[PDB]
């Protein structure tokens, strides 16, 4: 009894797991450059213009920041690596003015990316 369930808590965490690195694929995957470019690396704020940006975001995130931290075997748990995503959204909102076609890019590859994640077992 002790181990089949020790296993089955081994085998549940692994596939919820292995589901974020399909959606982190699928995020990243070409289908969905149109709205997700500006999610795939971090925002350097000097070339863009943007003095505030770390006042205001005070924990910056990007899909590559969180796949480097996938591949450094950091998100011991599928629901610490969904907070750094979500981190990722929130701050977009926070920064722009709704009006921002940003905004509307994060809002599309939001609902991707929620839509995969009701499916984690
Ligand atoms: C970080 C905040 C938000 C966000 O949340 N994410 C995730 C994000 C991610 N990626 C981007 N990309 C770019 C955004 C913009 C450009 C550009 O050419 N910007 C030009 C506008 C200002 C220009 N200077 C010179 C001329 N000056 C004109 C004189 C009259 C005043 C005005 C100031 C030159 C550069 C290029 C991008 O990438 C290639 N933007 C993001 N935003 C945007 C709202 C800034």
């Amino acid at each position: 009894a002790a181990y089949f369930q020790g296993a089955a808590s081994t085998v549940k965490v692994t596939e919820q797991l292995r589901h974020c690195s399909e959606i982190l694929k699928e995020m990243l995957a070409k289908k969905h450059f149109s709205y997700a470019w500006p999610f795939y690396n971090p925002v350097d704020v000097n070339a863009l213009g943007l003095h505030n940006y770390y006042d205001v975001v005070k924990n910056p995130m990007d899909l590559g920041t969180i796949k480097e931290k996938m591949d450094n075997q950091e998100y011991k748990d599928a629901y610490k690596f969904a907070a750094d995503v979500r981190l990722m959204f929130m701050n977009c909102y926070k920064y722009n003015p709704p009006d921002h076609e940003v905004v509307t890019m994060a809002r599309m590859l939001q609902d991707v990316f929620e839509t995969h994640f009701s499916k984690i077992p």
